[PDB]
């Protein structure tokens, strides 16, 4: 008797008490003291003032620059509008409802928060997976002539929302399903309840493998390869001092990308471990919802980490937001 | 009969339904919305996020890069001290009384929070007034035989110090007060209540006067007669095209300055004109404290513009936050 247990939902608090009440008709402060759903406001209003600016203006200056519309970039003009997809689709969502302490769209805003935010999540993981695999083969050169074209960019952005629809359509139409998640404000995927109607532990089981033991592997087998292919060269040419430097900061970047990626990925790891062991025990509205707390930071720092510290830019952006000068 | 009127506090809503209660006891609910506090909180969050690292690190990496510690960078570094006083003296209390609604702390938390609110809004103020002297010494070189030494820098910073007392000290010996504001979470000088037991209208023309529009005539003189300079100067020498791109930036970044000033200068003018005109009309908690919530930002933007826009600065802060590395 974990939590309480309805149609179309599932509050992570015993109604032994009797006060339990639908996450889409009352408010869940038995889960948190308001002043704790209006720091979660606050924490949505911090991602979306730093969210929205930085990732809008990626769209915005490479419409003013014409250095930047390159088919290698095409991929991170995909990350911004994934990004833009979580903090209009989620971000400003949960802080409208979090103020009224429950889910007030009722269960079909469920469904429509629920996709979009899980597409815009889900769009950004396989943007840098993509990514990942374009300056693999672009570097590494495994394929013996080929050339990576504006064709070649187009279907690895393709390929992001037919991952991301394999991911949030699937809840729409029987595999699994959309719940408000922790604290009842936003919707999600059900990993909370084995509802054997919608065949949620297949999903889970799915969404381990193909969302998220694949993007690992990906991601580390490219970037690895990558290093390698970079020191390698670079150990060739020891009397070009450029070529160390490049060597240098190019295996820094991957390291701060990789380290970036970890630092979103463990914590899922974490707590699904500490599930699959201590299995017994129940799970108040901070679960496996910590890990999903703290990815919403990816809005930010993935635009600074792979935008914001592209050389080219970052002197776009400050020559546009100087209005031209500097 | 604008609002409810009682010993150490003054509540905006009149009190004639019977609802008002006592700024220190019970949350004003009918100043505003819960939500409304809410969001309050939420903007106190985004300023601390935003603004105690930048100004911590302004502090941090002074004390990492030996260039960084010159006496003409002494009054940046008492700017940064001044918004962790607006940070934690003023944007942490706010947060904190705002999701209850009130002043909880009493009508002594309010001489506390609002002498060290003002103080480090004070030292700013004239920080920014001091830097613009400074500034206008060593460039115009009014004195015929000056040097700008460490004694002189230390004399500056001490300078703010004892005009931010000037201002926040007479309100805890009787010259005006400290009572909450607006929406009465936070504390500060009562503008809003003319008070003939201590003086009120004295105050506010000593502060009118004094800390208003003082620290803009010596602001304008002092940018003025450098871009002056600097424009003569680069006149004598057209053919360095160095010089005259010196002297554009120069130029360019005193009008950003001096922009910024007013943007936080202006909305105050702005409101006291239409209370010396309007004189009649009673006024809501957002009537002198819409200048104060946007004032605030100064704490963010300041050191972006002053700190963080300083080339040698901004080397240092990437080879700090990059663990020495680029
Ligand atoms: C967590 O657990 C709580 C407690 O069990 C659940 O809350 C209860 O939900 C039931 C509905 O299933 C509520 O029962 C309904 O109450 C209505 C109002 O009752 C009050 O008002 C009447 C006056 O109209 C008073 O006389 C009465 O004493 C109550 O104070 C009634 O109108 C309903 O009556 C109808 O349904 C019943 C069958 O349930 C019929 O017998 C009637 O003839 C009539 O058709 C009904 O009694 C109950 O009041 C709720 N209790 C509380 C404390 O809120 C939550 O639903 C549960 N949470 C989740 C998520 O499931
Ligand atoms: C804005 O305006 C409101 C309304 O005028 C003010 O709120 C009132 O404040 C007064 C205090 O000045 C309150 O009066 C006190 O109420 C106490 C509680 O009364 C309730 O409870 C008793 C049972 O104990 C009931 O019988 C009664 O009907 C009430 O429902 C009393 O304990 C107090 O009595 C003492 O003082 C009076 C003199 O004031 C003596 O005659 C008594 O013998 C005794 O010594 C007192 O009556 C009043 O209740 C408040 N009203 C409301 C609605 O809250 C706010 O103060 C004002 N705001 C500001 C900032 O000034
Ligand atoms: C994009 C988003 O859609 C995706 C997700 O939210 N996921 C639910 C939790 C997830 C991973 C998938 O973690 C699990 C642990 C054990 C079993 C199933 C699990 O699913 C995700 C993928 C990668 C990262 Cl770095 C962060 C989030
Ligand atoms: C540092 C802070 O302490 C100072 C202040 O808060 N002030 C209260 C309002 C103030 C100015 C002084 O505006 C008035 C208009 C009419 C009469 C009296 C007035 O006082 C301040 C000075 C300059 C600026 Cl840019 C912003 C704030
Ligand atoms: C680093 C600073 C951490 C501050 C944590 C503050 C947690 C406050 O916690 C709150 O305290 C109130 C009493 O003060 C209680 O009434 C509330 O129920 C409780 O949630
Ligand atoms: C910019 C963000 C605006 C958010 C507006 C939140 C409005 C909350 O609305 C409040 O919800 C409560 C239920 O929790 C009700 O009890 C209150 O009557 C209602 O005013
Ligand atoms: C480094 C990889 C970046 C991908 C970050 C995606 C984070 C998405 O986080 C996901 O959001 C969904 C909707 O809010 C929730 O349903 C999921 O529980 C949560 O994991
Ligand atoms: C998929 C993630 C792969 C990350 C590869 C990181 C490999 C780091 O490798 C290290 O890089 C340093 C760079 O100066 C060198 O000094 C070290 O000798 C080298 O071992
Ligand atoms: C010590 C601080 C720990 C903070 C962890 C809080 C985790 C709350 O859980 C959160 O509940 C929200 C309700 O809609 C969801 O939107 C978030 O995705 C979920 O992470
Ligand atoms: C740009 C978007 C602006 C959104 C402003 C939302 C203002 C909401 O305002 C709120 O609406 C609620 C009903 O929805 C009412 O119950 C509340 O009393 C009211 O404060
Ligand atoms: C990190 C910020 C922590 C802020 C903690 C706020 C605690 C608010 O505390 C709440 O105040 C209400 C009055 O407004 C009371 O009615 C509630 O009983 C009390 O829980
Ligand atoms: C460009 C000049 C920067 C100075 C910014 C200082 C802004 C201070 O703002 C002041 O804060 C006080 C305490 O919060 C309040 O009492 C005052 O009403 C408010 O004007
Ligand atoms: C105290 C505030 C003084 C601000 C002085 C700003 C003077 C701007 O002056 C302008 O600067 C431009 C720079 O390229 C020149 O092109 C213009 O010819 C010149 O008039
Ligand atoms: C359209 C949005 C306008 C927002 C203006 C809100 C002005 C509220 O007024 C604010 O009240 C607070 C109560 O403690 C004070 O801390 C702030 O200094 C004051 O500016
Ligand atoms: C040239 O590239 C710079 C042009 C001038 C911009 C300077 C102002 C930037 C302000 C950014 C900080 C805003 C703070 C808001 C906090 C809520
Ligand atoms: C070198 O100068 C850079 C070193 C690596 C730093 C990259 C990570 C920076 C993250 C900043 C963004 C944090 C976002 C948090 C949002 C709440």
């Amino acid at each position: 008797m974990c939590g309480t247990e309805g149609p179309n939902f599932y509050v992570p608090f015993s109604n032994k008490t009797g006060v339990v009440r639908s996450p889409f008709e009352a408010p869940q402060y038995y889960l948190a003291e308001p002043w704790q759903f209006s720091m979660l406001a606050a924490y949505m209003f911090l991602l979306i003032m730093l969210g929205f600016p930085i990732n809008f203006l990626t769209l915005y200056v490479t419409v003013q620059h014409k250095k930047l519309r390159t088919p290698l970039n095409y991929i991170l003009l995909n990350l911004a509008v994934a990004d833009l997809f979580m903090v209009f689709g989620g971000f400003t969502t949960t802080l409208y409802t979090s103020l009224h302490g429950y889910f007030v769209f009722g269960p079909t805003g469920c469904n429509l928060e629920g996709f979009f935010a899980t597409l815009g999540g889900e769009i950004a993981l396989w943007s840098l997976v993509v990514l990942a695999i374009e300056r693999y083969v672009v570097v590494c050169k495994p394929m013996s002539n080929f050339r990576f074209g504006e064709n070649h960019a187009i279907m690895g952005v393709a390929f992001t929302w037919v991952m991301a629809l394999a991911c949030a359509a699937p809840p729409l139409v029987g595999w699994s399903r959309y719940i408000p998640e922790g604290m009842q404000c936003s919707c999600g995927i059900d990993y909370y309840t084995p509802h054997e109607e919608t065949n949620n532990e297949s999903f889970v089981i799915y969404m381990f493998v193909v969302h998220f033991i694949i993007p690992l592997i990906v991601i580390f087998f490219c970037y690895g390869q990558l290093v390698f292919t970079v020191k390698e060269a670079a150990a060739q040419q020891q009397e070009s001092a450029t070529t160390q430097k490049a060597e240098k900061e190019v295996t820094r970047m991957v390291i701060i990308m990789v380290i970036a990626f970890l630092i979103c990925w463990l914590p899922y790891a974490g707590v699904a471990f500490y599930i699959f062991t201590h299995q017994g025990s129940c799970f108040g509205p901070i679960f496996m919802t910590i890990p999903a707390f703290f990815a919403k930071t990816s809005a930010v720092y993935n635009p600074v980490i792979y935008i914001m510290m592209n050389k080219q830019f970052r002197n776009c952006m400050v020559t546009t937001l100087c209005c031209g000068k500097n």
